[PDB]
């Protein structure tokens, strides 16, 4: 009917999991069950029982399987029925549908693919140093559904230089994308705007933020932070991901760690970084504003000031066809730098001419 | 998909909309936005931004713009996009769709046509005579929605005389209706039943209501009601009118003005008149509960008492081809009188057998 | 569009339609009119009046007619105009939709069928001996709606033995099938698990119960419960009996009666039923918790221990067919025993573990 991106989705925080009753996730146009085996590692399967549609998220672990609440047939993460209790055999085609799993950055990823493939080796999401250290804070997580807009429509964002200064409240000083092969990135520097004071990690005028998002893949996005601040640079790591629940639906998630200033307490230093770590989560929150209030448009109207918006959903594409039919120009490295000094001026302008009616 | 009638509809009164925040309708099956000028003129647009689809009904107005909130382009009531801030020029093609206006009688009207053309002169909404005047008062306004229904089942009440009686409470001793252009007209005089007594404008034995209720197009209706009581007559002007939302759902909107007894006190005056309009509203109430529960009928059974529901909807139809299509017999004069000696004697005998009941 | 059952199905209980109001019945796709004649038989109609689609629901009764809220038409229990009071005559072809009734058991019943055919005498719901009568108790009665699932998913229950142990916490000793012309039915014998104590009629360890239930075609099942308890033995019937409202919602609905011990007085007597009457309650509401969470399966995947879900939906399926295309495979007379030995010997095992952990 409608089909959905090829790639690697995070379905959440590994802590939320392990523990170890089974949970369901509505995805993909069906509905997912994820439990931990004996071992503790995290198996994803379709909720809904071969035998007579039982919903295995409502019923609970046996040892490697997950155990039906209907009749209490037991199936493994690869998707096969390891038992009928009550049964001399289990009848030979006893499979369902099993997503493959990454445990990593203390997230839980799957790979869809329509194709039916397994993920390969040079397709994945990277480790994010830092993380799982007493050097960095714990994921600060937040979650919620978006309904009548399409994923790509938070992808649209990577090439959106100039809702930095409406929306961040921040001048983009550099702004630059490149997208090759499965990943998409943008790296931009800003300053904040003296008009206007809210608690973001774009707010301070005198700080330096420097921006390094890419989307590994096409669900899961990274973004190094650095804001320099006096002769101290203060380093976040904040993650937008999303999947799709529907056609029409999906679910969009982004957290913050905080790497901890060092010469301090810890009571004052993870105090210090839960206060930045709220700032980013507020940053992000402005972004999502306007994507629970905007319509889909396929034929945007760009100014020369736009970024590469085809091209961007040119290397989107790729995630919609089939492997066999990808072709050189949705991989090829792609880049382009917009030159912010016209942007810039308007606004700086505009800003002066508020700064002017704020005293006088 | 689905086709929405040609013509002028009302979607609200001035005072609503002259405050000067933009304001959203939903219309049409898309989104509006309306928004005052400069000048204090009403503009009317599609809400959503032709850049990346941001709601410029959330955004504010800058001149003789409207300013879309997420990059902060600027469209005129024309539809034109005024201004890129950050951008030396405007793409040559920025244009969206811009719905022509007319502010009257207190009520701000938008043209809708599917093909795409200007309202001609000839098709308009007539001036309220006594309208912004201190003999008039100004209008007390309602408005709801009604869904699993068309607008056409509103329209069908034009030839409906019978339910003056069951649902009005009263005799309708003169009925008849005149098609002719784009108008569609109901006289009828009436008296109350004695069996009932509501604090409705039908109520009165004693006094005869006189009305004449004319659709000027497809959706917006202006009955002149004259209450004849003592020597004394009472003069209301009722507005009945719709506008589509989606298909299958509507904004129906209905208000009163009176005018205002002489020779007495501002404070008596307006406060009588304020009662006898409450009555009116009552009244439509009572159309309200049937129009918002009953189907939809392609084919209705039609007795001998019925007024003349297909040459109706004959001429309702025109609203719904091209221009090109209209026919005569949609369009020429067609008249046609009900004689209601039979239905008046039917319900005047049931009236006296409640009478009797009612004593002994 | 879609095509529901042919057949008897249960609207409700008689003591909730003699009251002698109108009411509305959402069902097949439509909307339903249940109403009490002057000799108090009931009626059933669509309840869109075929004048202009007044909501007959909405009315009252006048004589052995419906009468329309709207112009106040009449309408009989079968379908006929009999008056249009403010006019002369009633159009010649003045009908409506009318549903065959039958009053019985204390319920009502409607006969649907796409083909317009009446009920042949030989499909009929059998009086259940023992109701009215001081002997057994009146109906306990409820309902619900499910949603996202279809009638059929009730039905399959018929031949599932294996749920008995897994939701109702029973061995299921003895059970057989038999399936013939428009009747299914399930003959089951059962002991309470020792490892769970929850308060229904299949609870105790050191009853036998036992259990004839039969679907007298598509729709509704009568069980008859005997609990082996002492010397003495407890007698219930429950209903369970469903209705589509649309092709993706039904209403779901079950009734228990107990037959009253004797040689004890009224208010003992009628108190221990009550109490007996609610534990059946519980053991259906045991299945309602499945069937409110689970998948439709068009393949399900089967065991050795299976009951002849095949052969059930075949002998459904001719519910759904035109009378003249039902063939013998579906009507011809199928009987299926599980040989429950080695289920029961998996599940003593299964419980005697957990006894064994209960203690130590
Ligand atoms: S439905 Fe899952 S075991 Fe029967
Ligand atoms: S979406 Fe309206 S200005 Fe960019
Ligand atoms: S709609 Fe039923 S009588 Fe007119
Ligand atoms: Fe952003
Ligand atoms: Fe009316
Ligand atoms: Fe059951």
């Amino acid at each position: 009917p409608t089909r959905f991106a090829r790639g690697w989705h995070c379905l959440g925080l590994l802590r939320d999991f392990q523990d170890g009753k089974p949970h369901s996730i509505e995805a993909f146009g069906t509905k997912l069950v994820v439990f931990a085996d004996s071992k503790g590692q995290l198996n994803v399967l379709d909720a809904y029982c071969r035998h007579m549609g039982g919903d295995l998220s409502r019923g609970e672990v046996k040892g490697d399987s997950i155990a039906c609440p209907f009749h209490d047939w037991r199936w493994n993460g690869k998707g096969k029925c390891t038992d009928i209790p009550y049964a001399r055999r289990v009848p030979p085609i006893a499979k369902t549908r099993a997503w493959t799993t990454l445990e990593r950055n203390g997230q839980l990823y799957v790979w869809n693919d329509p194709q039916g493939n397994p993920p390969p080796e040079d397709v994945t999401i990277p480790e994010i140093a830092g993380y799982g250290t007493d050097e960095w804070t714990d994921w600060s997580w937040k979650s919620l559904r978006i309904k009548g807009s399409h994923c790509r429509e938070i992808v649209d964002n990577v090439v959106d230089m100039a809702h930095f200064f409406y929306i961040h409240y921040s001048f983009p000083r550099y702004f630059k994308n490149v997208f090759e092969g499965h990943t998409a990135t943008q790296y931009m520097h800003s300053t904040g705007r003296e008009d206007v004071i809210s608690g973001t990690n774009y707010d301070d005028p005198n700080a330096e933020l420097r921006s390094e998002a890419t989307y590994f893949g096409p669900s899961y996005m990274i973004d190094w932070l650095e804001s320099d601040a006096n002769g101290q640079t203060i380093e976040t790591i904040l993650i937008n991901c999303h999947y799709p629940v529907s056609n029409n639906e999906f679910v969009l998630q982004y957290g913050a760690i905080v790497k901890k200033l060092p010469g301090v307490s810890d009571e004052i230093a993870a105090g210090m970084a839960e206060q930045f770590a709220e700032g980013v989560q507020l940053g992000f929150e402005q972004d999502v504003e306007i994507w629970k209030n905007k319509a889909p448009i396929d034929n945007p109207l760009l100014s020369e000031e736009d970024g590469p918006v085809y091209q961007l959903r040119r290397w989107y594409q790729q995630f919609y066809v089939d492997v066999e039919d990808i072709t050189e120009d949705m991989t090829k490295r792609f880049e382009f730098e917009i030159d912010t000094t016209r942007a810039v001026a308007s606004w700086q302008k505009e800003v002066a001419e508020n700064l002017a009616k704020q005293a006088e």
